[PDB]
């Protein structure tokens, strides 16, 4: 992919330039600002497509693209993704890769899920404050959960309406097309932006060793989680429901997992994994003809885990402890973000700002995660492919009523 | 109505549970919070449909559903409703059921009617402040009058456009359908919410007697106003315009008023009141074929009076004196709220938050009003039916040009 | 034009009433407030159509109404308008008609061009603050550049889509029609509003001589700029590109410039200037059949210059020095405002609030500018007509590939 290769070239460049300036001399604060600036603009542009993207995606999907076995597949996907995101959260909290009022927080979480006002939720959200007299107060920051929730309601309502809602459906389809064009164009400007951010981040970092160590630890944490979710959770769930050998199930797909790593894209891995389940496992083409394609765009357990660990890592590196609700916000958004990062084209950096915007984090340290995304990409892709295959086996096993 | 009966069952339950907990022991503040919480969410959900509801209703109505006699009917309706709402206001201020800078307030009222910005008006509104240097400042709280006003302008503008605006009209029709589905679904969750609110309200109340006394006084105040508007104002206006016996006019409709109480629904009272004016009064089927049906969804004088007295009662119980503008805001919103509470299905609790949101009141004490709405419902229904009948007589009398 | 004559009659009236009250006695502050009040409402109404107008105009234009020679015409127009607006800015700063952190300001300018959030930008915008620790902070005031920019992106994206975006295009066309009806209706209420504002402004002014002197100086400044742009810049550019006699080019059009002054409307001047270039200069009817009509609604160099000098004059009279970014905001909005004041019907007062809202100025002193707009209108009209003629010559000269 020209842009993936372009983004990595930009990273290297950005990195080399930052290193050169640092070893050359201590850069003036105003000049570091001007150095990282074209990265600020990359974020500002992407972050300004989040809201329209959330609204069009939710309403275009839940209406436009809505049997029993289909229900089974969706249940497996959502369940596995929530599992993956929760694993991510536990590991990033335990491992703590990033190195720097209980009921009330969850109470606010639940309030922010029903924003008193749609508009205001687009930029701010409710918080509890202690005065020992508690109050609600606004705090800046878009209510991602507030809006996602209400638009889910709205989309499910329209969807039920039927051809009566045709017009509004078509309008929102057009909107989604326009916003996706803009995301594509911005991600084309991304390589420069990422280069500038990395060059700036290096010039600011006080001890390369510490930051290098933290980022490496984050990568291992993402790695560990991909292994546990795919190597243990997926296979165990297979057995618990199928009572069959997960290794026997996995033995056949070896070619499929290989294509997964090889193509680094479920889309390109898709025809091989058709073959591997139809021929080797002998899964009914029906189940194979639905679970595989649907999963290729929504079942992204590896993506969700990466997105949760990354969000708490950025939190941690910024000396910010997330409250119980903020952690639930990460888990909820991480799952949605992965079903998006999978559907929306070149939306890898959009979704990560969505999760960070949702927890109210800096959103600048997103640059470090990019510097290493290219290594973690292979694994996370393969994890997503594996899950879809297990799902097809599970759906087929749970579909013997026939 | 399963839901009306459900809501009353919920009230009783809520009440019994609150009473039990109170007589059992003093509940911890955090636990009372968790008790009333599912009521907080009922409000948060309803209040989040106000804005879309205001926009779709105004634009779908003033465009989609827009002779001389028709003009006459609308004039009578709007006039009588404003009269009913003003009577409500005077009585609630005089009686004062709830028991706890002149020009500037009306000046702000007039400003808030033309919000400098549509978006900002969706969550905040202009106020005057004294520094002896006066200034305008924002104060949180959706500009209900700001938005209603501008959308009235917008809808009247589209309406005139004609079939040219077809598309935009159809789009907003679909929106209105979706938002009404959501209001219906939430009001289904209402019974639990109302029960929780009442249980909490009882646990907090310090002296049951005082609150019981206040709520009873509010009910009598609503009652008195229904009597004065229907028993005096309506009949007097009939004579002043018709110069005929209002008792002679009322004598025939007795059956109609009975059905009104019996069906507790103008809709179910509708065929009887057709009969009562066509047969007994001998009103021309033409006038009867328009005034009755149009009124059955817009002429709600009893509803407007209830909605104004309730709004100032909630104000009063909360030790808040309304300024001259806030009182005008209640009168204006109360009239619109009654034409809505009449059109929008199961919108009894939505409209009351609209009036409270408009005056910027607590919006939680709405629970007490629900506890007694079921008693006042009968009377207010009959008052609305009576007004429509008088209107048909007045329109027919004012339509002898023919 | 009944309304132009009405607006001037209102000015005279307003002025006479203000003068009478002032010579009669010192008016009470509350009564001056009530005097100017119906002007406040004129602004509040107009300013509340800016946002919808910006959105519908940008999306209806850049999509609905989008060869080489056509590209040439647009380049000439945009270039000449930016030149005109910059001349305006320099002159108003130099002459200083109105009589009362470098990089950071431009950095904010560039940020406000990519608002992190669409909604929030509709009412507020980013600023740098010094604590010696710099921060970004919100400051009230709609991000005109933020929204214009993003909608330009959105419209260009839809435009490319093609007939696929038909629906959304038609929807926004309808919206634009509705908003334009409202602007027309408000400008009908303008005469009273302007009269009230002028009556109030006179009653407040402490020294008529000083204010009279300042306004006269502003008029000369607008005059000087119209002369320099039309008398020097336009003709020079003609020669630089054509290497032909600008006087020989101008000699023929004399009749065209006359109609310009005579009709005080490029629209009415349009058939004469067709004649003057086709017959006298002998410009190919093709170029004449495009450059003239397109320019008659977008090439408004005289309008842009007026709008920049006016914006900085209102700034200056209000003892407000504009930062480097605010000046660029004026130049950018002034150009857009002139292409609008030209397209949108009776949008002379809307566009001036847009420029003032963009720089965050009082927006009330707009009354003085109206008091003298009628004199400056003749000249600015003729300047716009002249530019279109020069453009036709330049486009024809640059189009001899043929
Ligand atoms: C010195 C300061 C430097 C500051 C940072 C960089 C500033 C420049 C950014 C830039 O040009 O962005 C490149 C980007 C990407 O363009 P690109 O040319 O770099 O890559 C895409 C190219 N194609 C389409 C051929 C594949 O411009 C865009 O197209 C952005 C689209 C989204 C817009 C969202 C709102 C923000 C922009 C508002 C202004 C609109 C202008 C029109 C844009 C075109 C739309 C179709
Ligand atoms: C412990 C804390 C308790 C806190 C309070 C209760 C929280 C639960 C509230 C709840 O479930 O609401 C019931 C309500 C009502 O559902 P219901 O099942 O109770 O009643 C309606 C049922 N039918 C349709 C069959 C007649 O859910 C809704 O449908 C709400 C619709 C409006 C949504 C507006 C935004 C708020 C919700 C955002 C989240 C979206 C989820 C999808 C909802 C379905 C939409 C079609
Ligand atoms: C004492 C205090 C005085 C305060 C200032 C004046 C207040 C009155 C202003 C006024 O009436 O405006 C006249 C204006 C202009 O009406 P007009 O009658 O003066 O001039 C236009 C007349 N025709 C159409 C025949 C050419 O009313 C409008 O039509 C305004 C349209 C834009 C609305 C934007 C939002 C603000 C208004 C919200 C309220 C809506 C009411 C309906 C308006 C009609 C819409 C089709
Ligand atoms: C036979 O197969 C049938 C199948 C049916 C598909 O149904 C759709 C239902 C909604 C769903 C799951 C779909 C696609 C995009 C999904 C969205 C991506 C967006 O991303 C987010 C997060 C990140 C933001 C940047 C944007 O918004 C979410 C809120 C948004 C999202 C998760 C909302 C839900 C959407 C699929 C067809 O599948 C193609
Ligand atoms: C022959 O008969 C012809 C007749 C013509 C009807 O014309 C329509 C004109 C607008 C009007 C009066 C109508 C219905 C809903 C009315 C709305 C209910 C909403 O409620 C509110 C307040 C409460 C909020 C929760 C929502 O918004 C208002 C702002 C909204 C409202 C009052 C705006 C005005 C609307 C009727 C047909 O009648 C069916
Ligand atoms: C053969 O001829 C072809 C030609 C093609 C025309 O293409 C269109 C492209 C967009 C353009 C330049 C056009 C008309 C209105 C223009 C708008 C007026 C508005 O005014 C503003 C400022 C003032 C505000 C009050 C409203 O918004 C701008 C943001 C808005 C504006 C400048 C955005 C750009 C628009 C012409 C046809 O021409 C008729
Ligand atoms: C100010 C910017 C444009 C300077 C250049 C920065 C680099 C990193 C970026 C920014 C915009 C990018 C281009 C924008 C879009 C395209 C079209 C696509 O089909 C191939 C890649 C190509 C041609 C990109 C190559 C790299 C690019 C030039
Ligand atoms: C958490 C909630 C759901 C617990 C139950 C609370 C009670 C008061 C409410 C909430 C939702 C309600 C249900 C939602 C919708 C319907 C469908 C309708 O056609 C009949 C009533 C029925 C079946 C309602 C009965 C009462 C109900 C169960
Ligand atoms: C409160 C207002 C209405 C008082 C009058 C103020 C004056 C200055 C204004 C306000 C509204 C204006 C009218 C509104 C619209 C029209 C219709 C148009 O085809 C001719 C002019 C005419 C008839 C205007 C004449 C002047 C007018 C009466």
């Amino acid at each position: 992919n020209l842009l993936l290769t372009l983004t990595v070239f930009g990273v290297i460049l950005g990195a080399v330039c930052g290193g050169l300036l640092r070893l050359a001399s201590p850069i003036h604060p105003d000049v570091v600002m001007l150095i990282a600036f074209p990265g600020d603009i990359l974020m500002r542009m992407l972050k300004m497509l989040i809201l329209p993207l959330i609204i069009s995606s939710l309403i275009t999907g839940l209406s436009g693209l809505d049997g029993r076995l289909g229900t089974r597949a969706m249940v497996y996907y959502m369940s596995t993704t929530i599992i993956a995101a929760v694993l991510g959260v536990i590991l990033v909290l335990a491992i703590h890769p990033g190195n720097p009022s209980s009921l009330d927080a969850f109470l606010d979480l639940i309030r922010n899920l029903f924003p008193e006002n749609l508009v205001q939720a687009c930029f701010q959200q409710i918080q509890t404050v202690t005065k020992i007299k508690k109050g609600l107060e606004f705090k800046d920051g878009m209510n991602v959960l507030g809006l996602i929730g209400f638009f889910i309601a709205f989309g499910i309502a329209m969807g039920k309406m039927g051809d009566q809602a045709k017009l509004m459906v078509d309008f929102f389809n057009i909107l989604n097309e326009i916003v996706m064009k803009l995301v594509i164009m911005i991600m084309w400007y991304s390589p420069l932006g990422i280069a500038c951010l990395i060059c700036g981040k290096i010039i600011a970092i006080k001890d390369l060793e510490v930051v290098a160590r933290q980022l490496g630890m984050y990568m291992v944490t993402v790695i560990i989680g991909l292994i546990i979710h795919g190597g243990i959770f997926l296979p165990l769930i297979y057995f618990v429901v199928t009572r069959k050998n997960p290794f026997s199930f996995f033995a056949g797909i070896f070619q499929a997992w290989i294509t997964a790593l090889g193509t680094a894209s479920s889309a390109g891995t898709l025809p091989v994994t058709f073959r591997c389940l139809e021929e080797n496992l002998g899964i009914d083409k029906r189940v194979t003809r639905f679970v595989l394609p649907v999963g290729a765009t929504i079942n992204m357990d590896g993506t969700a885990l990466y997105e949760a660990v990354a969000a708490i890592f950025i939190a941690q590196m910024n000396g910010v402890v997330l409250d119980g609700g903020q952690i639930v916000t990460v888990s909820l958004t991480a799952t949605l973000a992965s079903v998006g990062a999978a559907s929306i084209p070149s939306a890898g950096l959009v979704t990560m700002l969505l999760i960070l915007t949702a927890v109210g984090l800096p959103t600048e340290d997103i640059s470090l995660l990019v510097a290493v995304d290219w290594l973690l990409d292979r694994m996370r892709t393969s994890v997503n492919v594996v899950g879809d295959s297990f799902g097809a086996g599970i759906v087929y096993h749970l579909s013997k009523s026939e």
